[PDB]
DNA sequence: CGACTTGATGAGATTAGACTG
DNA sequence: CAGTCTAATCTCATCAAGTCG
DNA sequence: CGACTTGATGAGATTAGACTG
DNA sequence: CAGTCTAATCTCATCAAGTCG
């Protein structure tokens, strides 16, 4: 294959000034930043290739739809404690039937005094754990 | 199974208000919309869950690093005529080696006035098109 | 005319060589 | 040393000129 | 103390019901 | 009708409290 080439301090700044005015350039544009920084014009154009290319993933990655947000999360959830006879019951629907839909679902709160909102998310860490 | 909740034009603007008031809200807050609005805050989290995965997803999609070109795009590269004289010799090459390496290709820009540049896109879609 | 052909671009994986911490 | 960077090479898809009956 | 256990959240596929154009 | 939308259901990964010798 080719032979690696090494941009200067200021070969890199000239490429990277242009990038922020378009990163699209047309042959033209590519063709005078080639010669003004001296090296040949394909070369040129695989560099804004990849830059794109970096810069596309990079922001896929990392920035949002929404304006960040500014301070600490709001209160999550204090965590319910299960107290060994209600743990019991659900078990018991665990072992025979480990998708409850809502209706069981609904059961299983009047049973243990849990809302339904909390059983869903027990089955779920449950199946997660105890495949 | 399930049950699928049909929301008011009034409930969906209250949501779509208050996901632009924070998008994470903890549970207090939800519970708070959820009487207000009247229905189970459960509803409430799975409607965030939702619009989060939509406006993300949409996001991702469509927006982009850079500031968007007001106008059009610059000019791209006039269409090189190869003679049949190049054409020729190019197929001979390929019939013999499709991947030159810069040797190779450097060689075949010699022999047909072609430019490297343009001999590499040559084999590149002439692969694409006769495996 | 459209169909077919074939340079030119883009995006997005991939590799491998230099260079660090 | 792995971890990071990034020039260099692919394929794939497609746009945009070109040559056909 | 840490190891181990187990509620609680998020992201992000997946699925299916309602409704169009 | 498929195509769109999107409420409802998953696994998966992980943060954050909890029970242990
Ligand atoms: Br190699």
């Amino acid at each position: 294959r080719r032979r690696r080439l090494v941009w200067t301090p200021s070969q890199s700044e000239a490429l990277r000034a242009c990038f922020e005015r378009n990163p699209y350039p047309g042959i033209a544009t590519r063709e005078r930043l080639a010669q003004a920084i001296g090296i040949p014009e394909p070369r040129v154009q695989i560099w804004f290739q990849n830059e794109r290319s970096r810069q596309l993933r990079q922001h896929r990655r990392e920035s949002r739809p929404w304006p960040g947000r500014r301070g600490p999360p709001e209160g999550r959830r204090k965590r319910t404690a299960v107290t060994g006879s209600q743990t019991a019951l659900l078990l018991r629907a665990f072992e025979k039937d480990r998708f409850p839909g809502i209706a069981a679902r609904e059961e299983l709160a009047r049973e243990t005094g849990l809302p339904e909102s909390r059983i869903q998310i027990w089955f779920q860490n449950r199946r997660a754990r105890h495949p």
